[PDB]
């Protein structure tokens, strides 16, 4: 799977970017030197990166199905259907047509959507024959009391609003009523049980911290009085076309915080983390 984003800064965001972005919401997972978009990424690269099963927060396209009590509907079932669409994800449930006297050939169909939604059909005939991936259900050759099987994928280009939608076999009165929410929202953990969490003077979002006014960092560890956040940063930089510690590190309260490698003989030193040795 790939995940294509660009300066993601919270949990939606990754996820409105693409089915095969996942979000980290490992506090201080971002290390000096990298910024919250980092968070952001496909799932094999944040679990080699250290982010664990339980903070990789990645909501999935699924369908829920109901049956009534069956005295209701005969041949179409299930009678409900839930959908979840996480946008470009396929949300895929099976409609069973069952005959009493009918038709030898039954479509499937549904009532005009919006554009945000694309629906495709696969026919599992009795008759041998299988159609895949059509803008309808098709099968010839149906049978009385042998069932017949259509697989609907229904998927969002967006994060929809709330909506019904119904599925009709042509010629019959049945209807499944399909019910499509968006799954576009993070569940992550939050503040309540630690008043220690960024260090109690910001907001815990997605693992990432939103500080209180007069604070900053990735904890919000630094306060700065009325040293404006700029005059923290200039003593973090070479030239005012550089970037903050060299990208190697993070201006902790008006000083670099170099990046520490694993890797032996590697070190990051220096004011602006501008040294990189390979032999220490
Ligand atoms: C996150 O890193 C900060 C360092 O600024 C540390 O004080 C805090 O305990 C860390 N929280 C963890 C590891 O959960
Ligand atoms: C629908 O039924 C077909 C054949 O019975 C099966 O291959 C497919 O996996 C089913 N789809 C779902 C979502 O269960
Ligand atoms: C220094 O760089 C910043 C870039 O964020 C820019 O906003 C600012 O105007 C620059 N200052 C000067 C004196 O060029």
């Amino acid at each position: 799977q790939e995940c294509t984003k660009f300066k993601v800064s919270s949990c939606r965001e990754c996820i409105e970017s693409g089915p095969g972005c996942t979000w980290c919401q490992k506090l201080n997972f971002t290390g000096p030197g990298d910024p919250d978009s980092i968070r952001c990424d496909t799932r094999p690269q944040l679990l080699m990166r250290g982010c664990a099963a339980d903070d990789i927060m990645d909501p999935t396209s699924l369908a829920e199905t109901q049956e009534d009590h069956n005295g209701g509907q005969k041949q179409l079932s299930p009678q409900k259907v839930t959908l979840y669409l996480r946008p470009g994800q396929a949300a895929a449930f099976n409609v069973t047509f069952r005959r009493a006297k009918l038709s030898s050939r039954v479509f499937l169909d549904h009532n005009a959507l919006p554009d945000t939604l694309k629906v495709t059909y696969d026919s599992f005939c009795s008759n041998g024959v299988t159609h895949r991936n059509q803008p309808r259900g098709d099968c010839d050759g149906v049978q009385i009391n042998v069932p017949i099987t259509f697989q609907v994928k229904v998927t969002a280009t967006e994060c929809i609003q709330e909506q019904s939608f119904v599925i009709r076999a042509l010629g019959f009165t049945d209807i499944v009523t399909v019910q499509v929410l968006p799954q576009c929202e993070c569940r992550c953990r939050d503040q309540s049980r630690d008043r220690s969490l960024c260090h109690g003077k910001g907001f815990l979002e997605c693992g990432i911290c939103r500080c209180d006014t007069g604070y900053i960092g990735k904890n919000c560890e630094c306060q700065t009085q009325g040293r404006s956040s700029q005059e923290l940063e200039g003593s973090c930089r070479k030239d005012n076309n550089s970037i903050i510690c060299s990208g190697l590190g993070d201006c902790v309260c008006g000083q670099c915080l170099c990046h520490t490698s694993d890797v032996p003989g590697k070190l990051i030193y220096g004011q602006y983390c501008e040294h990189h040795h390979h032999h220490h």
